[PDB]
DNA sequence: ATTATGACGCT
DNA sequence: AGCGTCAT
């Protein structure tokens, strides 16, 4: 009753720019804009492996993952480009740097938390209850709102797209309360307006798209940005979530689309995130554990607790590489050159990093795969970083990998390596 | 033979 | 610390 949380104390967006890497290609690249695009990584092996597709390009069903050969299967027009190649190996430069573009413009309206290249969370509380001050009780006009879908309007007693959505933002604009400065629906709105904005920064000063989900937590505003892409925000509130969640299957909700997800589903016996509020808090931490089970058991009813951690930069700088089937590495020449090569890449990446971020990475994690281990990581090993020099880099990784050789002969490698991975980590303000 | 990442939980 | 999960 009155006492019974809500979970409707913060605002939360969820910014996601469309289909990144084809955009940082398509601005590059005119030629490429308004087509069925890709990006891919390498080219001899069956084309190329994919890993972002234009709008128009998903239409034809390519998706990442595909084989570029496959896909021009799907889509004998669709263009490629391709992701630069340094050292050997992919080199993801161009798009790390795009998204600091984007982020920068992002931190100007609020902390954000970087959850990926190409995605942040956004705490605007503070900003609602800033621009509602300004307001003063005066009323949101639509036109404030020219791109935000309402989750689950229009409702109740046209054929177009945008007239749907139009009349979904009527039906919650009119219904709001514009007095009530503690309104969570109003905040939420308000939140909207100034995701409108940023969403238009963004737009205006990379060229890039983006979408967007406004909701009171980080899952919500996952989940709302998801249901209207491309360049297109989704406004998720409270009240919205029985309805959503009563149809919604339990693998799309953010931390459930694996092993825990499908444990909820087979001990559970359901299929949707809204049969979850049919159990206790006890009952879910009994199957799930504590942890689980409580975030389980709010999440259902739309409430997460998790904040948008003020933290605009990677914790970790790392650089890795598969050597599948027949290239994997058997000579110790080969390791020392491949590690070398990850090196040379980390140590130009933490060099820029010291400068720009005055911070110093003080772990070297060394992971590798070795032939026929079904995991991706065989063996993860820490050593020192002391210093941003990579032949010191590689020859301590060798160092720290060099036991698992099971080959008598020290210049064979076996069983042969499928993957060398480098990461630095354990920054530190310098 | 997807691959190059990056975050975070567990013990 | 080293390993596993999840994400994409
Ligand atoms: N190297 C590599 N990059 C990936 C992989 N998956 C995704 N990326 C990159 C390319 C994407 O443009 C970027 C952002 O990923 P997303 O899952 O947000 O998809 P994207 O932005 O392409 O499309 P969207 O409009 O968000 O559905 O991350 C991968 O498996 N390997
Ligand atoms: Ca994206
Ligand atoms: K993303």
């Amino acid at each position: 009753g009155p006492h019974m949380a809500t979970g409707q104390d913060r605002v939360v967006a969820l910014v996601d720019m469309d289909c990144f890497f084809v955009q940082v290609e398509q601005r590059q690249n005119p030629h490429l804009r308004n087509k069925p695009c890709a990006v891919v990584q390498y080219k001899s092996w069956k084309g190329g492996g994919i890993i972002a597709v234009s709008y128009e390009a998903r239409a034809f069903g390519v998706t990442r993952s595909m084989w570029a050969d496959d896909a021009k299967k799907l889509c004998p027009d669709l263009l490629l480009a391709q992701v630069r190649e340094s050292r050997g190996k992919a080199n993801l430069t161009k798009y790390r740097e795009a998204s600091v573009e984007v982020m920068e413009i992002m931190s100007r309206f609020a902390v954000i938390e970087r959850a990926s290249i190409d995605e942040a969370y956004v705490d605007l509380t503070s900003a609602v209850q800033e621009r509602l001050q300004k307001l003063q009780g005066q009323p949101i006009s639509a036109d404030l709102l020219p791109s935000t879908y309402i989750e689950g309007l229009p409702q109740g007693p046209t054929v177009q797209k945008e007239g749907m959505r139009k009349q979904g933002l009527f039906q919650w604009l009119d219904s709001l309360q514009i007095d009530n400065l503690t309104s969570p629906d109003l905040q939420l709105t308000v939140g909207a307006v100034i995701v409108e904005e940023m969403r238009a920064a963004i737009e205006r000063e990379t060229g890039f798209q983006c979408s967007a989900g406004i909701s009171h937590n980080k899952v919500l505003a996952k989940l709302a940005c998801g249901l209207n892409k491309p360049n297109r925000q989704t406004l998720v509130s409270h009240g919205s979530v029985p309805q959503l969640f009563s149809q919604m299957p339990i693998r799309k909700i953010r931390s459930l689309g694996g092993k825990l997800g499908a444990s909820v589903i087979e001990i559970l016996g359901i299929e949707y995130m809204g049969e979850l509020t049919q159990f206790t808090e006890s009952q879910l931490q009994s199957h799930f554990g504590e942890k689980n089970g409580s975030w389980l058991y709010a999440m259902c009813r739309g409430i997460e607790h998790d904040p948008v951690k003020p933290r605009q930069l990677p914790k970790t700088i790392g650089c890795s590489k598969n050597f599948p089937g027949k290239t994997a590495l058997a000579t110790r020449e080969q390791v020392q050159w491949w590690l070398l090569q990850l090196a040379q890449e980390l140590e130009e990446r933490l060099t820029k990093d010291r400068n720009d971020n005055d911070r110093v990475a003080t772990q070297l994690v060394v992971s590798i795969r070795v032939q026929g281990d079904k995991r991706l990581s065989s063996l993860r090993r820490c050593c020192a970083l002391t210093r941003y020099d990579a032949h010191k880099m590689s020859h301590d990784a060798f160092t720290v990998i060099k036991n698992c050789n099971t080959s008598g002969i020290q210049t064979e490698w076996s069983p042969p390596l499928t993957m060398l991975f480098l990461c630095a980590t354990k920054f530190s303000a310098s």
